C-alpha cells in the first residue's frame, strides 16, 4: 500500500535529476520540468505533507476567506494569516499601476472569480451579489442534481480580469468528478513552487473537496494534482536534498464536527485535523 | 527508444482494466477513469495514432478553421470535413431551444474564445474585430517577447458563454512552455473518449504546436496530454481489445514547406506528412 507523500517527494527527485534552468519574472533561476500529475487519496486521509510542517491554519483560514468571496487581503491579515497582505500594501499596490487603489484592495482574485465570474469588478467593498456568476455554488448544485456531469468545472482564470488583479492565479482550473457517491477532484496549476508552495495547495484543494463531498453527502476520493511549469528555486535545492531523505509519516485525518448545509456557512471552528505529526525543521 | 504510442495504448489498458461504469448524457454506458496524463515527444516526429488511421484532413482543416475564429460549422464542412457538422442544422439548435440561431451556428465556441474571449456574441455573422481578448495572438506575442513567462494559457472555457454555446469545451484550456528554444504544450481535456476521439485531439494540438513553433523560430518540444474524464464507450469494447495487439508504428513526420509568418496565413496545403504508417482498421 504505497504512500502518498512519495508522490510529492518523487516529483522532486525528478525535477532535481532532469529539471532545466529557467528564470522567472524576477529573473531568479530555478530547476524546472514541465507537465506533471500526482494522485493523492482523500479516503479517510488528509494529504497534509508529513516530511515537513504545512501551514494548516493558513490553508483553512484562506480557504474560507475565498468562500466568503472576500478579495481584500486586509480581511484575511486580521484572521491571523499574513500570506497576501503584501499584495494590498500601498507600495506594491500602486507599484502595479493601480496607484488609485485603496490599501488592502487585492482586486478580482479567486474569491471574486469563484462567485462573481465575468462580473464587472468595482471594488473590494462594492456589493456584487446577483452580480455576475457564482461557480462555487453552481458546482455544488450540479453534483447534487446530476453527478454524471463531466463538466463540473470551476475556472478562476479570467483573461479580462487578468491585467487587473494583484497577480495571476496559479490555479487555472479544477473540475470535480463523481462516481459511486465518491467526490474526486482534479486541480490544474499553471505554475508550481514544489518547494514552499505546492504542499500548501495539495491541502487547500483536498480541503475544498472534503467540504463539498460533505455538503453533497458524497464521500472523499482521489485528489489529482496536475502541474504545468513545475519548478523549485535554487535556494531550496540543498534543504530539499535532506527533506528528500526523511521518510513520510501517516497522513492525518480531517474531521468536521458541525454538520453544515450551506457551504457559505462553514466556519474555521468547524474542522479539526487529528493526527498531524510532521518532521521538525530543515534549514 | 521507448515508443510513444505505448502511452495511449497504456492509458487504455488502465481504463479497461480498472475503469468503473459511468453513463453519460444521451446516456450510453462507459468505463471511466479520472485523471490521466501522457507525454508525447514532438522531436523530429508527429504523434499520429498508428494503431488506427486518423482523419488527418479533419485535423488539419479543423485547426485552420479554429484559427479563422469560425463558429459556422458549415464553414468547416466546406473544406470536406463533417465532424463539427453535427450541429449544422436547425434540428440541434432547437433541440437546445435555439430559434434565432441560423443553422450551422455553433455559438461562442473555441475559435470565438481563442480570438474573442469574453466578446459579446450575436451569432455567426457579426464583425467581432477588436471585441474581446485574443488569447491566440497574445500567445504568439508573448512567446517572442519573453518566452520565460509562465502565463501562456489558451482558455477556451467561459461560464458566461456556456448556456449559449453549442457544444461545451472539450478542451477547457492549454498551456505553452518554452525553454532552450524548445516549445512544449500541455492540453487539459475536461473529458476525452479514449476510443475515437483522443487520437484526433492529440494530433490536433500537436500541430498547433508545430505551427506556433515555426512562427516563433522555436523547436517543438513536448506535448503533455492531460485528461480529466478518460472513458472507453462500452460499444468500443470488443475492437479496442485487439487494437491493443497490433504493435504501434513509427510516429509520422510533419514537414512544413513554407514559411508563414503567423498562424493566420497558414494554408491547408502547407503540411506534408512523411512516413505515416497506421494500421488497417477492422470496424
Amino acid at each position: 500500500p504505497p504512500h502518498g507523500e512519495l508522490q510529492y517527494l518523487g516529483q522532486i527527485q525528478h525535477i532535481l535529476r532532469c529539471g532545466v534552468r529557467k528564470d522567472d519574472r524576477t529573473g531568479t533561476g530555478t530547476l524546472s520540468v514541465f507537465g506533471m500529475q500526482a494522485r493523492y487519496s482523500l479516503r479517510d486521509e488528509f494529504p497534509l505533507l508529513t516530511t515537513k510542517r504545512v501551514f494548516w491554519k493558513g490553508v483553512l483560514e484562506e480557504l474560507l476567506w475565498f468562500i466568503k468571496g472576500s478579495t481584500n487581503a486586509k480581511e484575511l491579515s486580521s484572521k491571523g494569516v499574513k500570506i497576501w497582505d503584501a499584495n494590498g500594501s500601498r507600495d506594491f499596490l500602486d507599484s502595479l499601476g493601480f496607484s488609485t487603489r485603496e490599501e488592502g484592495d487585492l482586486g478580482p482574485v479567486y474569491g471574486f472569480q469563484w462567485r462573481h465570474f465575468g462580473a464587472e469588478y468595482r471594488d473590494m467593498e462594492s456589493d456584487y451579489s446577483g452580480q455576475g456568476v457564482d461557480q462555487l455554488q453552481r458546482v455544488i448544485d450540479t453534483i447534487k442534481t446530476n453527478p454524471d456531469d463531466r463538466r463540473i468545472i470551476m475556472c478562476a482564470w479570467n483573461p479580462r480580469d487578468l491585467p487587473l488583479m494583484a497577480l495571476p492565479p496559479c490555479h487555472a482550473l479544477c473540475q470535480f468528478y463523481v462516481v459511486n457517491s465518491e467526490l474526486s477532484c482534479q486541480l490544474y496549476q499553471r505554475s508550481g513552487d514544489m518547494g514552499l508552495g505546492v504542499p500548501f495547495n495539495i491541502a487547500s484543494y483536498a480541503l475544498l473537496t472534503y467540504m463539498i463531498a460533505h455538503i453533497t453527502g458524497l464521500k472523499p476520493g482521489d485528489f489529482i494534482h496536475t502541474l504545468g511549469d513545475a519548478h523549485i528555486y535554487l535556494n531550496h535545492i540543498e534543504p530539499l536534498k535532506i527533506q528528500l531523505q526523511r521518510e513520510p509519516r501517516p497522513f492525518p485525518k480531517l474531521r468536521i464536527l458541525r454538520k453544515v448545509e450551506k457551504i457559505d456557512d462553514f466556519k474555521a471552528e468547524d474542522f479539526q485535523i487529528e493526527g498531524y505529526n510532521p518532521h521538525p525543521t530543515i534549514k
